[PDB]
């Protein structure tokens, strides 16, 4: 993995974290411990989710003998699947291969944390903080922004890692929304996936897909059985989708232009007819 060598950058990440001396700090990807040792000087506890098991020997040996050692818990495993402890802030250097999943593991995690300071690849951070109509606005943008406040903090040159990556990196602060909106994020994501398949084409187009009609026909069958509704022998899911789309004015819009409130109105207009994306 790409270890962060630059003390200049590490020191800058740690102030952006703004550690209070009463905080549990989750560190994902402590590597050789370069940021771990500095975090331990300033935190009440440091929970380190090791990504490479081989590094764990020397990491514990590095802190061994200092008066901070009794604060370093180290969790060897698969961070995506492990249950996470209560932490107050999180700093983390993440590979792209787990970058999208980990962001939502953070945002769905309870109790809420205060903020996370995450190192990502360049383009990935720009998709997070991408506003509607931007070239890079995508499902990640609108999903992350529904649940969090995300801020692009600093660029980080690939010359600072050992061994260097091929792309520049960025540092990003993510503060969860607490309380989070009353949006059933399972359904929310289902709807947003369908409309971002082809984000420069219309929502009407987005629902003529067959995967879609299979998905919604399934869910609509459940609705009608739960509520003793009778599917008329001439019923068509596709026309129902198309009324809802027309009757909410969304039929000719494109997800590239759509902001969060727009999707809430879209979703409310589907759920109100018995259509769920589960």
């Amino acid at each position: 993995q790409h270890i962060l060598k630059n003390p200049l950058i590490i020191n800058s990440i740690i102030d952006k974290a703004a550690l209070r001396p009463t905080d549990v700090v989750l560190e994902v990807g402590p590597g050789t411990g370069n940021m771990t040792v500095k975090l331990l000087e300033k935190a009440k506890k440091v929970v380190a989710c090791e990504l490479d098991p081989r590094l764990v020997a020397e990491l514990h040996k590095r802190v061994q003998g200092t008066p901070v050692a009794s604060k370093l818990q180290v969790l060897v495993g698969d961070v995506l699947k492990t249950d996470l402890p209560f932490f107050d802030t999180c700093v983390a250097n993440l590979p792209y291969q787990i970058s999208s999943p980990f962001v939502f593991k953070l945002l769905l995690h309870r109790p809420f944390f205060r903020c996370a300071i995450l190192m990502f690849q360049r383009e990935f951070a720009l998709r997070l903080v991408a506003k509607p109509g931007d070239k890079l606005y995508c499902r990640l943008s609108i999903n992350t922004q529904l649940l969090a406040r995300v801020d692009h903090l600093m660029k980080v040159g690939k010359n600072n890692f050992r061994p260097p990556p091929k792309v520049e990196s960025s540092v990003v602060r993510i503060e969860p929304k607490n309380p989070p909106p009353p949006i059933n994020f399972q359904e929310w994501d289902g709807l947003v996936r369908i409309t971002f398949v082809r984000k420069n084409k219309t929502l009407s187009a987005a629902f003529k897909s067959s995967a879609v009609q299979q998905l919604l026909e399934k869910n609509y069958r459940i609705h009608c059985s739960v509520h003793n509704i009778i599917i008329p022998e001439d019923f068509s899911i596709a026309d129902k989708i198309q009324q809802i789309l027309t009757s909410t004015g969304f039929s000719d819009k494109r997800a590239r232009s759509m902001d969060i409130d727009d999707f809430i109105r879209l979703l409310h207009g589907f759920n109100a007819e018995g259509i769920h994306f589960s």
